[PDB]
Parts: structure tokens; sequence; C-alpha cells
């Protein structure tokens, strides 16, 4: 081991400019950070800048430094998707030719009519919403009419909510299994169908622990599996566990927000492990990119950066911090979908005594997993070139 512990931080959707193949994704002219910096009239990110963010690309408020703390570069995506699952799966060593649909605004009618025709039920909703907001909005119409409440979040999830006194649990699961088979289709690929039973009465509904999830496991063995199987530690913080459907996860830390995520990261800097601590910061995407809010997005970027000194304070000489993104989601770019963009890569360790340097442009996100695996001496991923030897 060159490093005892590796802290990997995905800043969900924080893209650094349109990818060479953006045209194929309708993302011509996309620039997540750059457009935010323009809207912000200068972005304030002194710590990322210190790590070398501006040395990768110079943007409003983000200028390059003379002696960066870490190593720096951009990564190009190889997989044919720009969704969260595709990104994370690539990062951990896989190549995806069948990508997932994000469905940021809900589902096409033909999929839902097929599910009506297959279930004997009618469907209401079909909108992006939080669990409790849709139950407040449509929970009573569910009870009275017997319709299925079908909704989504920002990412590749199809949720079906129904009252346990109106749709028995067994009928609900049966319906989700149908839905899961129907969305096992490249045109309708969802990553997770979720059964969302609720009880209570109108104006006072509660989701129950009878939630079941129909998720797709990563298309292959990830670097996470290789770590877990050689008895390393794989700590999953935030959506990470969901994203990889538990594959290769040894411990799991749920989080309610970007700040809560950073708090959990600091907790892990405070535990004895050997392996990988792996955090997703999802708010940039869920709260800001999909709501096309570049101001709140700038504010969250600055807020996140303000947490980095706390991280710097806990890093040991044999720790490596890696900071990246899994796609873009430019809040100025048309519509609410993700954007096909390069993602930044920063690599810092306090054992980089005379600072870092520009890494060659990473050809696949899988270069991260390759680096993680070369470090711990487990099975190398099928795709990806390790950059550990440059560090
Ligand atoms: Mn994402
Ligand atoms: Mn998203």
């Amino acid at each position: 081991n060159k490093y005892k512990r590796i802290f990997l931080v995905v800043m969900d959707s924080v893209g650094i400019g349109e990818a060479p193949d953006a045209e194929q994704f309708g993302d011509l002219g996309s620039d997540t950070i750059g457009h935010i910096a323009e809207h912000m009239n200068g972005l304030q990110m002194p710590n990322m800048v210190k790590l070398g963010l501006g040395n990768i690309r110079e943007m409003k408020g983000i200028s390059k430094v003379e002696k960066p703390l870490g190593y720096y570069t951009k990564m190009q995506e190889k997989s044919t998707g720009k969704d969260t699952m595709t990104g994370h799966w690539e990062i951990m060593g896989l190549y995806i030719d069948t990508p997932f649909q994000v469905f940021p605004e809900g589902f096409p009618k033909e999929l839902l009519d097929e599910l009506e025709e297959k279930t004997g039920r009618k469907i209401i909703g079909n909108k992006p919403a939080s669990g409790t907001e849709i139950l407040d909005e449509l929970g009573q119409e569910q009870m009275e009419t017997g319709s299925l409440i079908v909704y989504t979040s920002a990412d590749s999830v199809l949720q079906i909510a129904a009252h346990e006194e109106v749709v028995p649990l067994d009928e609900l699961y049966k319906i989700c299994k149908i839905a899961r088979e129907l969305t096992l289709d490249e045109k309708y690929m969802v990553g997770r169908v979720i059964a969302r039973p609720f009880v209570g009465e109108p104006g006072n509904f509660t989701r129950t622990p009878n939630r079941h999830d129909y998720a797709l496991k990563p298309f292959g063995r990830t670097v996470m599996n290789e770590l877990k199987d050689s008895d390393y530690d794989v700590i999953a913080i935030g959506k990470i566990s969901d994203i990889y459907d538990g594959e290769g996860v040894t411990e799991s830390l749920r989080t309610k927000s970007n700040m809560d995520g950073m708090d959990k990261l600091v907790d892990t800097l405070n535990m004895d492990f050997t392996g990988l601590s792996f955090l997703n910061l999802v708010d940039f995407d869920a709260l800001f990119g999909h709501r096309r809010d570049p101001q709140g997005y700038g504010e969250a970027l600055q807020e996140y950066d303000a947490r980095l000194p706390e991280v710097f304070a806990k890093l040991k000489e044999d720790d490596l911090l890696l900071i990246t993104a899994d796609h873009g989601n430019d809040p100025i770019h048309p519509g609410t979908d993700h954007t096909r963009e390069y993602v930044p890569l920063l690599a810092y360790s306090p054992s980089m005594k005379e600072g870092g340097q520009e890494l060659p442009l990473r050809q696949t996100f899988a270069d991260i997993g390759a680096t993680v695996a070369e470090n711990f001496g487990v099975k190398m991923p099928e795709y990806g070139t390790s950059f550990l030897n440059e560090l």
C-alpha cells in the first residue's frame, strides 16, 4: 500500500465543459462550472483553486496557481450514458454500452399505458417529486380511486406509491416486478424501481418499512467488489450504496444533504480503515442542476469548498483525497437532463511535499478505479489506466 486510505468524493454533476462527443447527447455548448462562474460573477472556491482546479481550466473567479497542492486533469467519459449510474460504474472500472434513462420530468405515456394494461390499474402522477410531497398531493386520490401513484426523483428511479389498505402489499410488489421487467428495455432503462407502500389517513400519511427495491447490479465486477473480497474496507456515503446496489460495500452511511455528507466524510477520516471511503454529494444535481438554479448551485459549490479545510486538517500522509464528478448538469443549458461533459480530477495527499502537477487527460473515468486497485494490490479493472505511479 502506497496509501492506507483513499477518500473519493464525487461532486455529482459538476462538469467542467462539453465533452468531445456532446453532440451525440444534445449537449452542444454545455459548461456546468464555467456557466455557474459566469452567472455568479466569479465563483469563490479558494480551496479547490488551491488544489489546482483553475490549473485545469480557468474560469470566472477560478484562476490557476503557481504551486498547486494536488495533481490535476480532466476525465473523458467512455460509456454511452450520461446518467449517475453509468458515471459511477465507469469510475469503479466498468464500461457501459447500455445506459440508463434519467427521466428527469417523468415517464413517456406509452410505458405507463403498458403498465395500466398489464395491472388492471390506472396511474396518476407521473412527475418528479419527493416521497412526502406526492403523498400530500395525491395520497387521498389514491385511496378513493385506487390509482397507482407513479413518480420519480431527479435520477433513474421509478417509484410506485399505494396505500396498504387500498392496494395490498402483495399486489404492489407484483406491480413493481412488472414495472421492473418493462423498464428492462434500453429505451426505458430505469436503474431502480421502488415499491412505496404507505399508511395513515388524508393529511397524515406515512411510508412504511415494506418498501422493496428492484435495482440493477453493476454490469460486471467493480473495483469495490475486488476490495471487499480481499477484506479491504469500502465505506459508502450517501447514494453510493444505492448506485452500486450494495455491491462491494462493507459499511453504509446515509446522508440527508451535502453538508451532512461532508460530516460523514469527516467521521470516516476519524475511523481506522484500510481501503476506500466513497462519498456522493448529490445536491448539486438534485437540488440545483435539475431545478436549473445556477445561483443556488454556485452557493452550494462555495459552501462545499468551505468544508475542504476541515478535510485537509484530518488527512494523514498516507491518505489520498480524490475529487471528481460523474457527469455534468449545466443549469443554464436547455431542459433538465444531465449534460455530456468532461469532469475534473484532483488528487491530493499531504505526502505530496513539493506539490503536484498536470496529469495527462484521463481517457475513461475507470482510471480512478484502476488507481484505486493498483494501490491496494487487488484485481485490476478491465478498463482504465492507473495514475498511481505519477503520484
Ligand atoms: Mn450523477
Ligand atoms: Mn441527475
